[PDB]
């Protein structure tokens, strides 16, 4: 019982995690007001 | 009885003694009050 025993110490050391995925292709950010989202592309191919 | 002794210059004789560890990673130092001591970490880990 005459055990108090303090410590010094939280160490986390947690995670090695960082996207660069949000941030290098995908700067830009759309908020909805709809159910249903449409994305278009028109392709270029003549004779 | 006559001697007539002259004493030159001296020696040193240190040692190669550099901590390097003292200053390197232990830079900070705590005193105790109790008389154990832990070392928590809690391990980070999200699901």
């Amino acid at each position: 019982m005459y055990t108090t025993a303090q410590l010094l110490a939280a160490n986390e050391q947690k995670f090695k995690f960082d996207p660069l995925f949000l941030r290098l292709f995908f700067r830009e950010s759309y908020p909805f007001t709809t159910e249903k989202v449409y994305l278009s592309q028109i392709p270029g191919l003549v004779n």
